């Protein structure tokens, strides 16, 4: 019973699927990955996997972080140990099968990696070819997020690559912001991609302070910036509580490697919860009911035989209880990681990080600061909701755009139709 593709959205497909390498590109919420949904449901399934960015962008559309699958850790060290790593037992097989390749918010892939892949590509396959000829299904927003800085110089986009012209000839853009409802709440936020604020931007962000957006029971609260700001906020705010503490330790295929697992996941070692505690759902579970990825929910209680396991009531509004999952990561070495642990993480404060990728309802930030290029755009263009939304303390110097990208979407522009 799914929805119509837009124009646009079908002339992808069609073209990814006669066999074309494309990349696809366009604003915040404008069913990039959605699209990518209905190409893997049309993609014949043998030797296609699926890659995203982010580990959580990735428990969103069902596959794994290119990091894990291509098996090079950080791809620091130079072409001939990289197809060291590629070459082991696991790795080498994942590589040789895929025949098709598909990653989602390419922004947060800084050049020098996707190089050190094309070239590994290349080599264990050996086809004398573009990313060892493997159909490259791609899209990211640039002007969103951009990639985590290694050293001190600037990290380097990935549309940078020498690589990149020459592995994804073509290129095709998505037009319309299906996510927000609201028109106004449409170019108000078409404004901050490309990086302006006249008054009128700043005054209806400035009145967003006097919205109270925290529901049911239930708040999607902050969008920080820096990760350990995060999950100390909520260290307190489930601290605030009268209930007692509820601990829930993992059960991973190897104890000593808990780390890698951490990182690559979405969820934590250890999870520790008391009645009334707000938290999210991190993999997917039943889309009838509702349960999908990003789910905001409150602990209504746990029972008392089990692991006494949690019970929650979500803002979609279905109640379920929740058992425990299993995660696997393709951990650099050819040894697939296993953890068992409940699906949730505490959803006071999320990072800017996490939140892209992913759509919300319910939000909260705050902008009296300066933040780096694109950092303010993605956390604002989360939230549907113009409504249930609330800025705090705006201030026109947060809002920042590379160039660069900028010049990227000029040139795009400038040789095409409108
Ligand atoms: N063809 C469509 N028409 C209307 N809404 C759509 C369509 N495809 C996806 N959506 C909705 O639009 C939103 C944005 O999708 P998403 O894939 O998260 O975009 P992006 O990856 O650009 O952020 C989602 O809430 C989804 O429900
Ligand atoms: F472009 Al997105 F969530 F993938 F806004
Ligand atoms: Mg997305």
């Amino acid at each position: 019973s799914r929805m119509q593709l837009s124009e646009e959205q079908a002339a992808v497909l069609r073209a990814v699927l006669k066999g074309q390498s494309i990349f696809f590109t366009g604003s915040a919420g404008t069913g990039k990955s959605y699209l990518l949904k209905r190409i893997l449901g049309s993609l014949p399934p043998t030797g296609t996997v699926a890659t995203a960015s982010t580990g959580v962008a990735a428990c969103h559309i069902g596959g794994t972080t290119l990091h894990a699958f291509a098996g090079i850790g950080s791809g620091q060290a130079p072409l001939a140990q990289c197809v060291a790593l590629a070459q082991r037992p696991g790795v080498r097989q994942g590589w040789l099968n895929c025949q098709r390749l598909v990653i989602d918010e390419i922004s947060m892939v800084e050049a020098d990696l996707f190089d050190k892949l094309e070239a590994v590509a290349r080599a264990v396959r050996q086809q004398n070819k573009p990313f060892g000829g493997i159909q490259l299904i791609i899209c990211g927003d640039f002007l969103q997020l951009p990639p985590v800085t290694k050293g001190s110089q600037p990290p380097r986009f990935c549309f940078q690559s020498k690589s990149w012209k020459r592995c994804v000839p073509v290129t095709l853009e998505l037009t319309k912001v299906w996510r927000q409802a609201d028109q106004t709440f449409i170019s108000l936020l078409q404004a901050v991609r490309l990086g302006r604020c006249s008054d009128e931007v700043t005054r209806q962000l400035q009145a967003t302070a006097s919205h109270k957006v925290g529901r049911d029971g239930i708040v999607a609260t902050r969008l920080c910036t820096h990760q350990d700001d995060v999950a100390l906020t909520n260290e307190r705010r489930l601290q605030e509580l009268p209930g007692k503490v509820h601990r829930f330790e993992a059960m991973d295929s190897n104890p000593e490697l808990a780390s890698t697992l951490d990182a690559q996941c979405p969820v934590s070692q250890l999870l520790q919860l008391k009645l009334g505690a707000q938290v999210m759902l991190v993999k997917n579970l039943s889309v009838s009911r509702g349960l999908v990825n990003g789910a905001r929910g409150v602990v209504v209680g746990f029972e008392a035989e089990g692991r006494g396991l949690p019970q929650v009531r979500f803002l979609c509004g279905v109640t379920e209880v929740i058992h425990a999952d299993r995660w696997t990561v393709q951990a650099t070495g050819g040894q697939l990681l296993s953890r068992q642990q409940l699906p949730l993480q505490l959803a006071w404060a999320m990072s800017i990080h996490k939140s892209q990728g992913m759509t919300l309802d319910c939000v909260e930030i705050s902008l009296g600061r300066v933040f780096a290029s694109g950092q303010a755009y993605v956390a604002l263009s989360r939230a549907r909701s113009l409504q249930g939304l609330r800025v705090l303390d705006f201030d026109p110097m947060a809002v920042r755009c590379d160039p660069r990208v900028l010049h990227f979407y000029a040139t795009l522009r400038r040789g095409r139709s409108l």
